[PDB]
């Protein structure tokens, strides 16, 4: 269907036991050190993000996107049309606020979200450290529209992290430039000024809150703010790995900890 074809939707396998859902700037590639692990137990499926550069621009609706609701009305879509009553879902950084908000609205489609890189805000405040001051992001958002080929490439080694010149680092450059600019710009200031704080409280479906313990765009203080005020069951685990992307970037030492979590109830 046009939904599944728009999002280039991958489904790997049969069966009840069922979603993986990527960050800004890579695509549902970000999973392919993940999903050999899972085939064999579970039906998987990926999905790209509207506005990943592997996406039609001409799909991107401004005013769709303007929230991160729209991602998750694309979300319950997707998992309507492939008649899936319940999954697993795997969240990267902003995508696993989209599953949260999703699961607001159908919790029954969801048993347990796996978060991965996730924060509620980014943007600091006299009570709160998410790792921006708004002027950063202020210069942020002005070096992409200034030149947005430099921006990608003096971005992409902070947020993976490890050597400057790695597999990851290049690939990662590579999607990131792959977003048309105006996108990438209206996207970026969506993600890094939303705000999802106050509705933690109303989840009810069981999260498991992972991520890098050196992650440009997450502090530590914000695993633990997710556990204290998320209305649901959770755990947190810190990975001693470096990167926002680190499924992708760190696997060896990523991939077994996301597995447990995974196959493992609270
Ligand atoms: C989520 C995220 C960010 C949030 C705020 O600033 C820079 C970021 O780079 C990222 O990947």
């Amino acid at each position: 269907g046009v939904v599944e074809e728009a999002h280039n939707v991958k489904v790997i396998g049969s069966g009840e036991a069922t979603v993986l859902g990527h960050g800004f700037g890579t695509d549902q590639s970000v999973w392919k050190h993940l999903v050999p692990h899972l085939v064999d137990d579970y039906r998987v499926v990926l999905y790209d993000n509207m506005g990943a550069g592997t996406t039609n621009p001409d799909y991107f609706d401004f005013d769709r996107y303007s929230n991160l609701e729209g991602y998750s009305f694309d979300l319950i879509a997707i998992l309507e049309d492939l008649k899936i009553e319940s999954c697993i879902f795997v969240g990267h950084s902003v995508s696993a606020m989209i599953g949260v908000l999703a699961s607001l609205n159908r919790p029954d489609l969801f048993s347990k979200i796996v978060m991965i890189s996730a924060s509620p805000r980014y943007v600091n405040d006299v009570d709160y450290q998410g790792g921006f001051e708004q002027e950063d992001l202020n210069q942020l958002f002005e070096a992409i529209r200034s030149n947005y080929k430099a921006w990608c490439l003096g971005f992409a080694p902070l947020a993976v992290g490890g050597d400057m010149d790695s597999i990851a680092v290049q690939e990662f450059s590579r999607t990131l430039f792959n977003m048309r600019p105006d996108i990438a710009l209206s996207v970026g200031q969506t993600i890094f000024q939303s705000d999802m704080r106050q509705i933690l409280p109303f989840v009810t479906v069981p999260c498991h809150i992972l991520q890098s313990v050196k992650d440009l765009a997450v502090p530590v203080v914000v695993s633990e703010y997710l556990h204290a005020n998320l209305g649901c069951e959770s755990v947190v685990e810190v990975i001693p790995s470096d990167g926002h992307l680190p499924q992708l970037s760190s696997p060896d030492s990523v991939i077994p900890v996301i597995l447990r979590h995974i196959r493992n109830d609270i």
